[PDB]
């Protein structure tokens, strides 16, 4: 399980739908990089060290679809990670419509340790363009997912049960741009203090923000997501949520003459 609390029982069982699928990680163009500091660089190339994928290992799809029932086994390993250093996120935006109207969804996902409401838990979840990220107490539930708030789904939602508000030590929103094809994250904490960059254009990613922690996160998992739509029978849509670890890792860098990193190397 995740967290500890009960806060359904409603259609649950123990069914194998699953294989984790496999994409392997290749930085050529500039994948799994990001923008160094405050700093800007010109037609030029650098060797860096950085938090970074390493080059030739995989990626994973850690993204699931459900409709009505929830299986318990999708709340264990191997979909339940170990967080080490941190890790780097390749996001599909599943661009939907309602009416000609375009929607945008993508899992949500979680980062911690225990998960109980004595300990924090980061939060990142999309809302249609608005990335709401956040990191509190929350009383996690048994089997946490979310819903397609555009489209519908069969239950409702819940990934916490807290009846007052609980403590938290962060919580902002950031725009990202609904029309874009993949969005990019690094997660990853250094010395108790956690750091988030991204990229909803482009590859390279840039810094959002950090957060002291003082505590070492150990977990993370991508929250199930049900929905009546999203399926082969209705109209070929996929979620699709691909990981892979960080490591503090060597790599040359390339910059155009717009200060673009355009190539990058794996020096191992
Ligand atoms: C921080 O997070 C913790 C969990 O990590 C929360 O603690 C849990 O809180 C819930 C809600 O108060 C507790 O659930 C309740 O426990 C009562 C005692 O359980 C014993 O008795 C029942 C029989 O009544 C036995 O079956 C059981 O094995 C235990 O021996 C129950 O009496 C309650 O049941 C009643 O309420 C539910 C509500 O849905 C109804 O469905 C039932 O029919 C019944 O009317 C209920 O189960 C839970 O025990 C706590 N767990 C722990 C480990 O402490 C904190 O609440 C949370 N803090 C904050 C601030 O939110
Ligand atoms: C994680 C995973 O494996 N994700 C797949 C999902 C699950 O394996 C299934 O949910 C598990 O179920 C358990 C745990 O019991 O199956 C999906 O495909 C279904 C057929 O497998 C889909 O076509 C559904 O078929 C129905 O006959 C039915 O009820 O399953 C009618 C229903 O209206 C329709 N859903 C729609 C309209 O989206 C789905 O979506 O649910 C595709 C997802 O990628
Ligand atoms: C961050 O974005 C979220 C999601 O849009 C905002 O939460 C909504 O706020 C309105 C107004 O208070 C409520 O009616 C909704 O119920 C909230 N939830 C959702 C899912 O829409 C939130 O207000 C934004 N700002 C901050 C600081 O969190
Ligand atoms: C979860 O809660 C419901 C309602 O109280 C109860 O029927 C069910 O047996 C509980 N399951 C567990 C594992 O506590
Ligand atoms: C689920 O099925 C997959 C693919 O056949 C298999 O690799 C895996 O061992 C199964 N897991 C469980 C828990 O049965
Ligand atoms: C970029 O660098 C190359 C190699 O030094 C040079 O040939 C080219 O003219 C430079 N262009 C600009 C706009 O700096
Ligand atoms: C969803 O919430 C509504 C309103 O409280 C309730 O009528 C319905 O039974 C709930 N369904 C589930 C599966 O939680
Ligand atoms: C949003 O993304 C699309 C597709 O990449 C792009 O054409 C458009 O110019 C972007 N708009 C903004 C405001 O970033
Ligand atoms: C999904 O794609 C397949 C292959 O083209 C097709 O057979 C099927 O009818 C499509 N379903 C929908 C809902 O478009």
């Amino acid at each position: 399980v995740i967290g500890d609390f009960n806060c359904t029982n409603f259609a649950i069982n123990d069914l194998n739908t699953t294989v984790i699928s496999e994409y392997v990680v290749d930085v050529s163009y500039g994948l799994g990089t990001y923008y160094i500091l405050d700093r800007v660089y010109l037609n030029t190339t650098i060797l860096f060290t950085g938090y970074f994928p390493k080059s030739g290992a995989n990626f994973r799809d850690l993204s699931l679809k459900g409709t009505t029932y929830l299986s318990t086994l999708w709340y264990q390993k191997p979909f339940l990670s170990d967080f080490n250093n941190g890790i780097f996120s390749r996001v599909k935006n599943t661009k939907l419509y309602v009416n000609k109207t375009l929607y945008s969804e993508f899992s949500t996902i979680v980062i911690g340790s225990v998960f109980i409401n004595n300990s924090y838990t980061i939060v990142v979840q999309p809302h249609n363009g608005v990335l709401e990220i956040t990191a509190c107490q929350y009383t996690m539930c048994e089997y946490p997912h979310t819903i397609c708030k555009s489209k519908g789904s069969s239950r409702n939602e819940s990934w916490h049960f807290d009846k007052s508000e609980p403590l938290c030590l962060f919580k902002k929103n950031f725009t990202y741009n609904v029309s874009t094809d993949w969005l990019y994250f690094h997660f990853y904490q250094e010395r108790g203090t956690f750091y988030a960059y991204y990229a909803d254009s482009g590859m390279p990613t840039t810094f959002l923000f950090s957060l002291y922690l003082g505590t070492l996160l150990s977990h993370y998992y991508v929250l199930p997501l049900t929905c009546n739509a999203i399926s082969s029978n209705t109209d070929n849509e996929t979620l699709q949520y691909w990981v892979t670890p960080l490591s503090k890792r060597q790599y040359l860098l390339k910059f155009d003459n717009r200060g673009v990193i355009t190539n990058a190397v794996d020096c191992s």
